[PDB]
């Protein structure tokens, strides 16, 4: 799937070898994660004029791409608990077709190329692309690589779980 | 349109004169508030199990109905400051394809069937089915009726600027 | 128009080119503001025992004015945020016929001349001549002449907005 | 399974496809949830004096319903993390013969027909009917709906795990 | 129009179809979105030293030219609130010939390249070129991005109404 | 497997049904808890000088022997939130060779034999003899002997889940 405006122009392509080249380190690093959590290869490239442009076009466009790939009768629930060193991050989805994102976390040793700001707009735009609820909520920690790389983990294994396929339509009011 | 589901079933017509009933005589009042400073006729029926879920989906229906009712073009932003008594209720919209909903309010002097969960759900509703940003923040007051009335006053004039068509596609990035 | 009680004699004459000369060249200032980003001549005069009494009997004169020249469809509601230097005042008015001021400042560096007491005796005195709800809220200053003028200045620039024709009766209930 | 006192008389057969009418539509609301997400069809019907002695009966009922559905040999533990839009709500259920609830929430913005009362003593009734240990421990959320159902789902999906059949006692001391 | 020092050598041509090329990424994306809410074509090259003194000769230049561009009699005062996600940003101008900058800002979320620093010179520029008040007043937000645009799309928006064509000389003193 | 000091001298042999006899009767009582949620028989046996020495080298022998008893390919992570009346207490567990545990628990009702001292050491000594990342995070609870025990039962089951086969190397940088 492609997405392309003035500012950035993506490619997210999930079930394909490939490799993940965003232009960013720390995105490819992150999205890396994201990918081998969720236990799918995926092929993602992309240009862009400026970092946060870049981290919710791609929360987006991988949302959509989710979407796309999403059965038609789904689980929709997934949960996942990360550790990482002195990080701990729960990560709480619901595969709603409610937007919303909440993302709770306390980064007390900065480190440069991780930012709260990046990581809000990936995981608003992968909620508003997926049209899903989206809880990060850190429980401990100090370090933001691994705060930040602890909720990428996290988004892969509650997705892992949220994205299978169900039996029937996952809400009580009949439709999702 | 109609929406249905087994909670809710609602139709709301954009542009047709008729009734506002929804078996909720507050929701009914506000949406004539809405509809009124909006300068729109618009027929709107409801059946419904719970209250919240009528708030929620009358906002889900109507934000779909005005975004099918969207020029191509359109003039995506919109501001109201809405007086009604003691209260002073800043609403600011933008057709920004970006759900999202803040709404800050305050209120002192409660009135039996105005509640913050209803306005909050019924804005949050909207904000999803219209693909918008909407923020509606208090700047004075303390009487519930007027609180939540000048909001639902607010978002009419407010959409009424936001929903007029423009010479152009309202973005720098060349897309919304 | 003239009003005239033991306390005061007061004539306001709007869209009639004329001198305003109430015998306090504060309100002197202050009126001609408010003249001006209304758009409309005026002629002022007034003789008064105490300032307090003149500047709500002019308030009271200037609104009742203000209602005679109404269109019998009026647009009801202005606003206008006003910047004067350091101050930033915001004005909100609601033609409503129900009488309410609420007139929030704060005044750092005080100048002879310019009072709160006086400018919320006016302020309620137009509210209750007009027969409307009227904020002043101020968003940010310091100065008492700065935040003073752009009151009236924003005064004038809402009820230009307030008082012109519309097409309809500008209530839900049908009535104003 | 009937319960019957002088305040309430009620059916819980689990299992029976069939309605859930309680007379209580934000109760039906929940426990359509709750045994939504439990995976059983279920019948129930009641009618009752006041609302606490149907919450609190209905919980008493259907807990000696489920314990008496409970293979010999069962699962024992279960839990959920259960999102709905801002709620996000732990569920933790020990069937444990010891009789205990904890239900530890806090609504921000209330709504007609829920009540912190009612969730407890339903809560309360369900850890005594099936005795067992329940925890409802809110991590994040400010609306009553959104989190009184989140704690009905969670309840339903952490009771899905604790009631299945296992290979053995789940005890150390070699009871339950 | 051209402005060089040793430190700066910029061109700002308004009404000519052209680039906005700085040499900051950031400054040449907040530029774009104030001239594409200004409604005007323009060009804008710069070399620079320091990214302040950029953004803060760019405030000078650009603020010069827009004065060179204005008819004798214009309307002087203009205002936007701008919402942008999270953000809600108020942007207050009167051309006032008395240069006055007010930036009240609270940015939660830092992102690299927004700083409120450089936010403040290019609007204090842009005040004393164009010999200005300017108020930007944050009303909600936490991330930089988000308020730093909105911030230069309501200039942008503020000075499209400011710097119309007026009938008079918008000034009770008779001069501006 | 066995370690011997001159402080303390231990066996530990998973996959052999056997007594667990440490000569502490509290350690025998979580160690039976920690074995029979891990699912597996183990004999484990052990002369003392301390009860610290104790402890701490249960962890590391038990920890040795796990590692020793992984597959190549692992699952290695694994969570549990573990009730026991009163208290509710998350583990989680990172199988990642980066030695590290964080014991936050609370204990208000203290009882002879419980001590947050030992379970610390246990923890680390676990920690570092299995080479993984632990975390034992209180959420709810006052006994000392339910916060203790619901932590080895969650670490039990924790365990469960992180020592299972795996079908990859399961980490990002390629090796664990
Ligand atoms: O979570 P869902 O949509 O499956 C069912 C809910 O009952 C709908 N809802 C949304 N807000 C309150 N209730
Ligand atoms: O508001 P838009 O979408 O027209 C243009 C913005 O540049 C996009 N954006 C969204 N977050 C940060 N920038
Ligand atoms: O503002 P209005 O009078 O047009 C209509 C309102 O519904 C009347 N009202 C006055 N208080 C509460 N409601
Ligand atoms: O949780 P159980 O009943 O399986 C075993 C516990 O050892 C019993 N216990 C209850 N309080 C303290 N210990
Ligand atoms: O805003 P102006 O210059 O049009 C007229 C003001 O009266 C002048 N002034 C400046 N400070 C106080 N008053
Ligand atoms: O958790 P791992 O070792 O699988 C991969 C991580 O990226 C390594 N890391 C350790 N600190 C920061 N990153
Ligand atoms: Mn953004
Ligand atoms: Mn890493
Ligand atoms: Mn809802
Ligand atoms: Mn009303
Ligand atoms: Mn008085
Ligand atoms: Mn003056
Ligand atoms: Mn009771
Ligand atoms: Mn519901
Ligand atoms: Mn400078
Ligand atoms: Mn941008
Ligand atoms: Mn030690
Ligand atoms: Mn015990």
């Amino acid at each position: 799937m492609r997405r392309t405006t003035k500012e950035t122009d993506i490619i997210v392509e999930i079930g394909k070898k490939g490799e993940i080249k965003t232009n960013d380190l720390i995105l490819d690093h992150m999205l890396t994660a994201f990918a081998f959590y969720l236990g799918k290869d995926m092929r993602i490239t992309a240009t862009y004029d400026l970092r946060h442009h870049l981290w919710e076009d791609i929360g987006i466009t991988l949302g959509e791409a989710l979407r796309e790939n999403l059965p038609e009768k789904f689980t929709r629930f997934g949960n996942a608990i990360m550790p990482m060193d002195d990080a701990l991050v729960l990560v709480s989805v619901d595969i709603s077709n409610r937007p919303y994102a909440n993302v709770d976390v306390n980064i007390k040793d900065a480190e440069e190329g991780f930012a709260v700001s990046l990581l809000k707009e990936f995981v608003w735009g992968l909620a508003r692309g997926l049209r899903a609820t989206i809880h990060i909520k850190q429980l401990s920690g100090e370090n933001a690589h691994h705060i930040v790389e602890a909720a990428f983990k996290g988004l892969g294994m509650a997705l892992r779980v949220a994205t299978k396929e169900s039996e029937r339509v996952e809400s009580t009011k009949g439709v999702l």
